[PDB]
């Protein structure tokens, strides 16, 4: 068995704290993630200036899939750019034919509504992305702070991130993993 | 009444999620934050290989000061770098004699320590560091999530890195814009 893979798209405006925290949990799971930059290979400027380099552009590293996950950071003009790009839509079309995981938080799943991703499933949101979710009611809206409709996965905000990141990893390496990776954060539960 | 400013010590093997969520919550909270690179200019990789472009060089910031409060992410090597160096030492000891808050969470408080910094408090760290900061007999040890003994802040990990935050707001910015900051993060309590 090879280590599982997940791409996470890093995008101008991205929550630091969604994008960071998954990356992190992920590695501590021995998932091998590849951090990679929508625009290109330089720097991202994050959503509260926190600058991030990418390990690869999206350009090169789409070129080294597939992924067992693809993840989509928060941020409303993160998610904005995730949502205008014709790079990601291919991307997430094709995880979605091969019955790959898509994982999003918090404004991040209204990249699955540009996309066309994923329709019919039950998702949450941040609630403030929710209208925009939910516009032309594709999606059945849930108040879960993760919530899971097969291979969509879905979060609210920067304080779900661990649950976010932790579900991800359950998804793929099981919930004992899960487990051994949690309790060294010291999280409340 | 100007704005408080934070100064985050950005070291090689520093846990990137202890970085990122106070920087990230700092600001939201209005706090003028300065990520300062302990080496210097250039770009830090940390503990879970999440690579983060500091705002300045320790040593250019530490030009800049004072600041309402000094700010230590934990990480293993993080810690260990910067107990190991002079120019933390300086303003550590700069902070404690003017009477400033020193915040540090779950290895961070070690380099308190070696600093000789804040002895007779009350402190959290991690579990797996608190030999390593108990050595001596110097601090008293808490279990709480976040212990707030005056001006020595500590806490114990990735999973406390909010409650830390959000308590270095209320310290600096009071208990309302801490209420305020929180609820649109989503957090479990």
């Amino acid at each position: 068995m090879a280590s599982k893979r997940a791409l996470v798209i890093l995008a101008k405006g991205a929550e630091e704290m969604e994008t960071v925290i998954p990356v992190d949990v992920m590695r501590r799971a021995g998932i091998k993630v590849t951090v990679a930059g929508l625009a290109g290979k330089d720097p991202v400027q994050c959503s509260r200036d926190v600058v991030i380099c990418p390990d690869a552009s999206l350009e090169d590293a789409k070129k080294e899939g597939p992924y067992d996950v693809v993840v989509l950071p928060g941020g409303n003009l993160g998610a904005q750019n995730l949502s205008e790009s014709a790079a990601v839509k291919e991307i997430l079309k094709e995880q979605e034919n091969r019955k790959g995981l898509i994982a999003a938080i918090c404004a991040g799943p209204t990249a699955l509504l540009a996309h066309e991703i994923g329709f019919g499933s039950k998702v949450t949101t941040h609630p403030l992305a929710k209208d925009k979710m939910m516009n032309g009611g594709h999606y059945t809206y849930s108040e879960n702070r993760v919530e899971k409709d097969g291979l969509i996965l879905t979060s609210r905000g920067p304080g779900t991130s661990f649950e976010f990141a932790l579900a991800i990893v359950e998804a793929l390496n099981g919930k004992e993993v899960a487990a051994q990776v949690k309790a060294p954060l010291v999280l409340k539960d």
